[PDB]
């Protein structure tokens, strides 16, 4: 017998992130998995992936140039950070 | 017998994110999975993926240029961050 | 016997996000999955994907230029962040 | 008999991140796994991955240039850092 | 009989990160694992990985140049560092 208790009794307004998993029992292959439950991706790149079987097989002339530049700005407060009775501000 | 209890008794107005999973028991292949339950993607790129079987097989002349630039601005407060009795502001 | 209880007794007006899953038991293939229950995508790009079998097979002359630039602005407060008895403001 | 108790009795509004896992029992292959429950990725790159079987097999002339430059700015406060009765600010 | 108790009785609003795992019982292969529960990646690169079986097999002429430069700035406070009754600020 499996018994599980999380946050059984609560009073007074807390700020919570809850993630709970209970379990009982060809270029890319994946089976029976859990991914990215609380996940954040910012400015993520991917250029070539899984092009296939037999690409550029015979006499291929390829020029690959990847320029990553330019004025880019990212400003975040309280990323995956719950708070209570607090003050959060972004001022510019 | 599986018994599961989450946040059984609550009083006083809390701010909660809840994610609960109970379980009992060809370029890309995936089976029996859970992805991205609480997921955030910002400024995500992908150029070439899974082009197929036998691409550019014979005598291919390819020029690949990827320019990523330009004035881009991102401003976020309280990303995946629940709060209670608080103050959140973005001022410009 | 599977017994499951989430937020059985509540009083006092809390702000909640609930996601609950109970389970009992060819370029791209996917089977028996759950994706993107609470998902946010902002400024997401994808250029070439799954072009098919045998593309650009013989004597292909391709020029691929991807320019990503320009003045773009994103401003968000309380992204996937429930709150209670709080103050949220975006001021410009 | 498995008995599990986490945060059984709580009062006074704490700020919590909870991750709980209870378990009882071909270029890339993965099986029966959990990844990235509380994961943050910022400015992550990937150029070539899993191009396939037999790429550039015969007489391939490839020029690979990857320029990563440009004015980019990232500013974050309270990354995966819950707080209570505190003050968080980003001022420019 | 397995008995487990974490944070059984709490009062007074602490700031906590909780990660708990209870268990009872071909270029890349992985099985039955847990990765990156509380993981942060900043400015991470990967150029070539798992190109496939038999790449550049016969008479390959390759020039690989990877230039990593440019003005990039990263500023973070309280990375994976929960706090309580404190003050956190980033001032520019």
């Amino acid at each position: 017998p499996l018994m599980v208790k999380v946050l059984d009794a609560v009073r007074g307004s807390p700020a919570i992130n809850v993630a709970m998993h209970v379990f009982r029992k060809g270029l890319t292959t994946e089976e029976e998995f859990v991914e990215g439950i609380y996940k954040v991706e910012i400015d993520t790149k991917s250029y070539w992936k899984a092009l296939g079987i037999s690409p550029f097989h015979e006499h291929a002339e390829v020029v690959f140039t990847a320029n990553d530049s330019g004025p880019r700005r990212y400003t975040i407060a309280a990323l995956l950070s719950p708070y209570s009775y607090s003050t959060t501000a972004v001022v510019t």
